[PDB]
């Protein structure tokens, strides 16, 4: 954006009820499971779909608003951006990134799925670039967002993309656009796109 | 959003050095005038591009930050919304529909574009299903998006989406994503995407 931007947009199902809940000071906590799916061709020339499915947390009035009324089933747009947390022993895991909803939107599921995140920040190292058995070029680097605290996601990236980036250096800035995919577990982002921000004005000494 | 949507995001390349300007009271105004093109494959299969032109509006801060800096044939990604305005007779047309940027980010232009809009709204007028020759249907939609003032955005639509859209009505809620396109002149949205919002809750008599 001004220089970090963190942005998801999703369109999927719910797989499960939604679960509600409050905090002591009464902040109201709604957790959504969506599913749906992208879809590629490989280079076999066949036509794939890879399912996704991501937790996403709504907060405060609008969780109010639409708790209960939300069922199994349901088609839902979303609009949030990606969070990341870090913490010592007990949830599982040191760190974790979430979908945290904006707002959301229930659609009328017919009488679809939509999985696209743009992230803008710097590289916090170099980027790591390996190959496939088949020879196929992929890139894993580390991006640090910050638009209260900076947010640290992984990247991944094929191909000539992944050949490009693998020039790339710790501290480089990155514009990216992509999916958001799943793999303990990590969420991370599959660029389609990626770009460099060019950077630097006006030394007028 | 929370009822009306406004997102447009475009990579494209100037095709002119940016004109700057200045208010009395002093506020920038930076037009710049992006290039691009989106691809499609037609009923005969054939891979085809089309070329997109649009002027883009930048305003104070950022607006300076960027003056003189920018040339022609620069990459540059832009986040903004679409304005509509409406006047009397003077500046050549009755209404316009600009992209207002909220901010730029030059791009290194290599050692690619993008076109995408996202609009929520209600009908204004009931659709304009119409169909071509060779049997293709096309729809024409009103749409008011309000999120100081409300936007009336035109919308069209193709094939399926065109027939599933002409069973809509005005003051239909209605989720949009496309690709800003031109066409006296006229910019409007062509639609990738539609769903239904939708409504209602919780009467709770």
């Amino acid at each position: 954006m001004a220089r970090g931007l963190n942005q998801v947009f999703l369109i999927g199902t719910l797989t499960a009820r939604p679960d509600m809940r409050y905090t002591p000071g009464g902040l109201a906590i709604l957790d959504l499971n969506l599913a749906g799916q992208d879809a590629f061709t490989d280079e076999s020339g066949q036509e794939r779909e890879v399912p996704w499915y991501h937790r996403v947390r709504l907060l405060g009035r609008q969780a109010e608003m639409w708790g209960d009324l939300l069922e199994k089933g349901q088609l839902i747009f979303v609009e949030g951006r990606l969070e990341y947390r870090q913490w010592e022993k007990d949830g599982e895991k040191k760190s974790e990134v979430q979908v945290r909803a904006e707002f959301i939107d229930p659609l009328e599921g017919r009488g679809r799925a939509l999985n696209q995140v743009i992230l803008m920040g710097n590289l916090t190292r170099d980027p790591d670039l390996r190959y496939t058995p088949q020879g196929t070029a992929v890139v894993r680097l580390g991006l640090a967002v910050n638009e209260e605290r900076t947010h640290f996601l992984e990247v991944q990236a094929w191909r000539e993309l992944a050949e490009w980036a693998s020039e790339l250096a710790k501290g480089d800035g990155l514009l990216v656009i992509g999916r958001l995919v799943n793999d303990r577990f990590q969420t991370r982002v599959e660029a389609l796109r990626l770009e460099r921000p060019l950077e630097d004005f006006p030394p007028e000494e």
